[PDB]
């Protein structure tokens, strides 16, 4: 009966595939989908059954996707400059066909692809700003990995959604 529609939102660099598919398996294979995919997910939330749509397009947003969602979860990875901005831009773009501040969104910012080589660039200093640019909306940060917050994203997405019905 009620349809919680989250919308995926960042670019392709941004870790936000292996988030998707880390909440639906419970497992970690690396590959991210440049064109997106469609998801599904029965989830509790007051003790009654919503199934969970995700729709992750690759590409901007645009009016047909801005209107479907009922919630956004904005993506960039703490290694990646151009992830963080373009959540910037992406927002300024959902704006164009929804009322962003009436919508729940959520930030979040994905550790996966730290290491030696690529060291996290986006200290926690400048995550907060985006934060507050997004009406203080709630932050997290992730390792598809292993498990970190995954879960509690997307509980945290979905609690909103109800609480707005």
């Amino acid at each position: 009966e009620p349809e919680l529609k989250v919308g995926i939102v960042g670019n392709l660099a941004s870790g936000k595939s292996a988030l998707v598919h880390r909440y639906l398996t419970g497992t970690y294979v690396q590959e991210e989908s440049p064109e997106g995919g469609r998801f599904k997910k029965e989830i509790v939330v007051d003790g009654q059954s919503y199934l969970l749509l995700i729709r992750d397009e690759g590409g901007p947003p645009e009016a047909q996707f801005a209107m479907w969602v009922d919630a956004v979860i904005f993506v960039f990875s703490l290694e990646d400059e151009i992830s963080f901005q373009t959540v910037y831009h992406y927002y300024s773009r959902m704006a164009n066909y929804r009322n962003t501040s009436e919508i729940p969104l959520v930030l979040v910012g994905t550790q996966d692809a730290i290491s030696s080589a690529n060291p996290r660039v986006i200290d926690d200093a400048r995550a907060r700003k985006l934060s507050n640019d997004l009406k203080r909306c709630t932050y997290y940060e992730t390792c598809a990995t292993y498990g970190l917050n995954v879960e509690r994203v997307f509980q945290d997405v979905a609690q909103k959604i109800v609480a707005t019905r």
